[PDB]
């Protein structure tokens, strides 16, 4: 059984690099639309006794790339395929993954039981919205950390570093902060809303480092941002492993005070960097591409977790 | 348990004559997509222990349409619904029902499955483009037929249909064509290619009524049309229970010789009416309407597959 | 079909007091241990075509009661009862709800499995860990909040309240205590470890209430509330909706400087109350027995997220 | 993982002839029934972690090969088998394959249904009645094609072969021909019922070939053979990848004009050879042998679609 | 939901019976055999919402009947019946609910199964030959007995039932021959072979009954009848709950010394008493009567244990 | 990929015994309680593409063993073991087998559906309480014999063993024993209770062996041995596979006549040794060993049935 990997429509340049790093040629498949927009795909090579895996992020058109990718799933498991693997490097509906005093969907679920009817045996995502999505399947899932690679930027980017503070937008990624802020030994403040925000943690003359799971339309950082340089901050940065970047965001960020805004690049990123100069993307392929790798041949896929490949 | 309809964003003007048909209003849902273009759905009338029926066709934005019915289905099974059914008049990817010699997905079968794991009990549509998709379900389908509209309609339009020969597009859609023409008592021709096209029957100083599924591109009719007046027609129409017209499909048909193009409304048709003189619509919404009645009251439905209500 | 109420041996006064709300008598069951410790299980009633509602919290010897509540259930749908619902006021598990960089498994996706397999139609549950566990099932949770009543309780017991600030002992339960602030017009902090902790949010001359979804050893709110003393708190109050209270709890609030630890009565309290003057409970029997009277008439449930009934 | 090869007692000749082509002696198993009818079934040797594939056609006593069948498989999935493939060259039940305004059930689904729970991995069969019977199952499914086998006796037997006709017997078969006519470079005609049947296509002074998947009662091919010679053919042939000649089916045929009726030996034919001349048998062993061969090695199947092995 | 009720062609005389015993007729449905033996079923009447009890027994061409069986629950419920029963006097493959020691499958569990997967919600049987294939499905079961008919019938025909001995014919029977030992206040014998039997328990001079659930080709109760003659006993009864009667069994009890072989008519018995003048028939048409109305109305089943209607 | 052996709790000698025969080291884990007593499992090591057995018998805490059990295996299973067996020497709830006229769970068949839902793709266990246990799984089960043992401790430690008596204390386990008597060419007895108990066979001045699968609270066996030496036996041997003896059972032992009690090592013996000096314990750990091995190997494991390795 070899791998073999397969690109959707949603983000072509990702799963080149990551087919280029395991020395593999991307699996012949078109995936295109018929004229009444169905989407039409035809695997252009055998998938037999094959481990395979589909790379499809949940971005631009996300319900047309999310049908995709089960449509690719399901032909490669009616083909015969030994495994098949979503990677899914931004989880689709992730924010979604609860009802919280609604009459709503839980869409996360929704999607993880199509992914597992569709016949999926295993994902591969990175930075899960929330990690209990991965009690969502019964099949397995790994979860990989951008923070290898977060922690990399900041060393080689920001010259202050040491003196930083670590700075969670809200209440709910404080968490994530924290663990940054113990990987770097430096401090680590909180920002909440009350229109008004409260800001926990001395920010005066330091670099403010803004930390979050993803920018949709980056009101939240904006106004943490603005926060950040009431209290005194020198420069403020935002660093997201999401970059989604919709509706009003290029313009917020455009017109906010951030030295630069960093994301990973699991969503393609170089139309918004045209209209956004200070919009900056750290490569996670390598590490994708050692989880593909790692799955493959049964070594441990959790040494990602704290270490650069 | 009471009815309850919810209307999807595909085709609203259906689900309020539907609704107008039971005496219902239509469930108060809210449905749209997130600035990220993640499908937002909100139920906004508690559906406990009601038996709800969500109305949604494969049309338009196919993907989007799909998601929006499976998001609904789940928030309405998750909010303790005593029932859910969909009531799909077009079924989206109907035409993919196997695979026939080529590394293809089954998407109907993908479709069904989908559907059933979000939790629908019962599907309503009408016309399946192959009645083997009832198979791909394990629920009860209830595949209803726009015959007796078309057979009311050619009798009360069709001055001639006594002497009207009711001919098949292609070799697949005969059996469709022979039912109609056993319940006109009319002839019944075949046409099938061999980019030139053979027909069986005589069609000449009669006039020719193709009938058929669906008209998606409208290139297989319009051929048949050039046909039949290559053969001696006098008029020549075309009836189909789907009128899709994607692509060229409008510009082909203003082309075409046809007298007119009716099709049901089981998918919006007022944007086509407007660049299309001879595109003319039959309603179906009746038909649906009883037969959701039907189901709710637990009478036959199979009576409506000889009898329009 | 008819309401039937059956106890497990975990908290039996909270099933009959949700009996006596019904106007009920608890189903009569057997439910005790075999000699080498097997669940014995006799359901000593018909439940044929009835409601079924097995009451079992998360407390106490948690495995067995686990086991008791899966054996009934299998007992009941065996026994051909038309809908079988727990009622578990504490979710177990619930705290396992995620793998987070560790070879762990996720015990509440497992639980929720396990209750699915023994055949529970639907779960009401109160104030869960984290609300994606409602994600872990599929068929229907409603999961109750004792907010009504700790906003109750507040009120009539606190002279102050209005004045008062709003605690949480830590980043992730900052949405609940804003939710409460929200409910009272009053101030909200947080406080969070760096064995040092740090607190947001003045608290000096005024009365402070922590807020939580469970106590188990104590550990975080003692050291809140020493923080919150140390930062001129006049009085310290705990609020939390399960009170688990295990290993040093106990002897910890007693050295604490809480002036009360209220919790709610989903899990027995007589015992701890013995032992620990300043415990207080607040009945919640009211809305569960609400929630089931409401999911048996198919009234709304969701009524109950902000009503005291 | 080894290949083991177990014979149903449907057709015993046609596992052999695959065991001796794989090189293999057919797996030791006791196939019989009890004294009250009941099948007994006893594998005579151990299937652990083997590839097992049990060759059972839908043939004769359909119902007591197709509970055979079942049995098999369970004893060798819970004999822990490492994958259970079934083999059946005839599939039964394919012609229930929907319902079409009918009280029917669809027993092609169930079939489907019933070898999935049993506990098959994956199917083999040739000549599906309906492609969309794949859609059926869940599993992997190789539906191989008789055409490869079909197309090397009409060259290799009628000498007239590039000058015929190849007929389809009603609109159904229609594709079916296509594609032989177009492997062949010759016409194709169409035959359909109106008691009296109407053809398209020239077939005077022409050797005419009929094309099926399947001969029954022999009614529809003896009524083409008919039309066939009323329109000046000068031999008819009938070639059909199923023989099942069941009822009258022998003596149609020895009262009709046929040359020869070729079927596959899909189905054991030994007993209707000798009370019919003109049935004659094309081997297809080798190409269920060449895709238990490619199934079980991980080579392409599909390379059997246009090659003879 | 009204009561419908429908035969299988295995016992039509027990389906009339229980009919009238309802008060209804049985429902409409054809179910026969095509040509090439495939089982047609042909539902004659709407089913919707009807709650629906399908009557076949597992006796004669079982595997035919089982077939039926299926293919009628299959029908019935894409009908969208309510409910479905399956009501099963002798259940097919009981005496293989195990392996033992040999590669065999688990035949009842394999049945179970396909009840299951055929759409069956709720099993009615009799007397089943191990209560652990109860465990063999994840649905209701009731497994009704015969013993107050069977008691009623020794009582009104065996003028010395106060001193008689109740016998079983082997060791695995004894549980049951308890049971009526314990209902009549008599004593009871066991018989085990070492091709010798030994005999527990005084017989001299009193009437003997040996006890069993199935006679298929009475080896073991005629081997044990000659045993108990040879112990002095005065008369031999046997009373069998089925009586399959296949193979030499006529014979042999033709040959044997019994009084009287009484078996219920779980299993039409018209032919066999017609080559047999011994044997009997005890009537459970009103057990089974009882049982369907009580879980139609939702009455204790539970009470016919021990009652007879 | 490789054997991982994993100990639960409950018997960490037998694990250390099978481990040290595979030539392993017992897998890495941490199994403990948090202070709540909620099972904490933590896998020490990758098993991912590996075959995991963890061994846990039905022992001690019962409960929470099995819960033991199921979380370990899920933790196995969510980390991408290729496969996981569970390893179940003493089987729970194996007693809880069937309802038999009581509205009763059957416990062994939820065990089993819990131990399927957790993720078990393969049981291991020894001497089954019922065969039919086996049919409750759809997953392979391999029910290993301690006979070929028990065999082996008779012939070596008993010297009169050619002229002993094996006894069954009930009419239910009479097969074992025939089956033990078949193998050693001895009589057998039985022995059934109708609070007086009557025995079938000569005993007098034999040594009587009683035989059985399990001893919990040895009242069936003491009142056995109290029988066999009124009937004149010269000494009585109790034999048993799983020494569970809870209760009272130690008390009654001390004062019954056994010379010896002889049980398997599939529960963990020390204590009981302590206060019963006339235990002896059968190490059975090459038989689940060899079992191990061969399931891995794809070796024949029924082998093993006849064959002490």
């Amino acid at each position: 059984p070899n791998i073999k990997i397969f690109s959707g429509s949603s983000h072509q340049d990702l799963s080149q690099k990551i087919a280029d790093r395991l020395g593999l040629e991307l699996g012949k498949v078109v995936t295109k639309k018929f004229s009444n927009q169905e989407t039409c795909v035809e695997i252009g090579e055998s998938v037999r006794g094959e481990d395979v895996y589909i790379v499809q992020s949940g971005c631009g058109e996300i319900n047309d790339n999310l049908m995709e990718l089960l449509i690719m799933i399901n032909a490669c498991k009616i083909a015969s395929a030994s495994r098949v693997t979503a990677v899914i490097p931004c989880f689709p509906y992730a924010r979604q993954d609860k009802k919280d005093k609604s009459r709503a969907p839980i869409s996360a679920k929704l999607v993880a039981n199509m992914l597992s009817v569709a016949g999926a045996d295993h994902i591969i995502t990175m930075d899960l919205h929330a990690s209990q999505i991965q009690g969502f399947f019964d099949i397995p899932v790994d979860n990989l950390y951008a923070e290898p690679a977060v922690l990399k930027w900041i060393r080689e980017n920001i010259s202050e570093w040491r003196n930083c503070t670590i700075v969670s937008p809200d209440a709910g990624g404080a968490k994530r902060v924290t663990s940054i802020a113990d990987r770097l030994n430096v401090d680590f403040a909180l920002i909440h809303k009350e229109d008004r925000m409260v800001l926990v943690g001395d920010v005066k003359d330091r670099v403010a480092i803004l930390v979050d799971d993803m920018a949709d339309t980056c009101g939240t950082i904006c106004h943490a941002a603005d926060k950040l340089l009431s209290a005194g901050a020198t420069r403020v940065y935002a660093i997201l492993t999401h970059g989604i970047f919709s509706g009003p965001a290029i313009s917020r960020i455009n017109n906010a005070c951030f030295e630069a805004v960093v994301v990973t690049n699991t969503i393609p990123q170089e139309d918004k960097m045209k209209h956004c100069s200070k919009i900056q993307v750290i490569d996670i392929s390598m590490i994708l591409a050692e989880a593909i790798r790692r799955t493959h041949n049964g070594e441990s896929v959790s040494y990602l977790f704290s270490h650069v490949p």
